[PDB]
């Protein structure tokens, strides 16, 4: 029930309070996304950033939110170190939670944990 523009403000506050530099510049903002898919993305954006704050030990977090072809794509990257096991998608927790909720919406969640942690989340639009 959170607009994505409002969630952006929440994550700026959370990252600043955690002494993590937030890097965001508006580019290709979605011109129309369903209120459902927008709200799913707000929830996933919040969780991606909760994870940065709780686990990463990052000094920087970069967020991109772009309409690309038939998807809205959100990427959240940080320059800390990934703390999870080889398979970090477990029942009852946010990575698998976000992936399952996105996939139900015919979207996707990918993760790269080489240079810190980067989450790419996409949903139809
Ligand atoms: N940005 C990150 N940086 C470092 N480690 C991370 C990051 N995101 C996730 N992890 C690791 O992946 C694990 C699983 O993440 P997940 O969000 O599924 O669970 P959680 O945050 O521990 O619990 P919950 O999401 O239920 O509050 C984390 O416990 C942590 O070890
Ligand atoms: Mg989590």
């Amino acid at each position: 029930g959170i607009r994505l523009k409002d969630e952006l403000i929440n994550i700026k506050q959370i990252l600043e309070a955690a002494d993590i530099m937030f890097i965001y510049e508006e580019e290709k903002w979605p011109e129309n996304i369903s209120l459902l898919n927008e709200n799913i993305l707000s929830m996933c954006l919040k969780e991606a950033v909760t994870n940065v704050v709780k686990h990463s030990q990052a000094k920087t977090c970069r967020v991109d939110i772009q309409q690309l072809w038939k998807e809205v794509v959100i990427t959240v990257s940080d320059d800390g170190t990934f703390k999870g096991e080889e398979n970090s998608f477990s029942k009852g927790h946010g990575l698998l939670g976000m992936r399952e909720r996105l996939e139900f919406a015919n979207g996707s969640l990918h993760i790269d944990t080489e240079n810190g942690t980067k989450l790419t989340m996409a949903i139809p639009n």
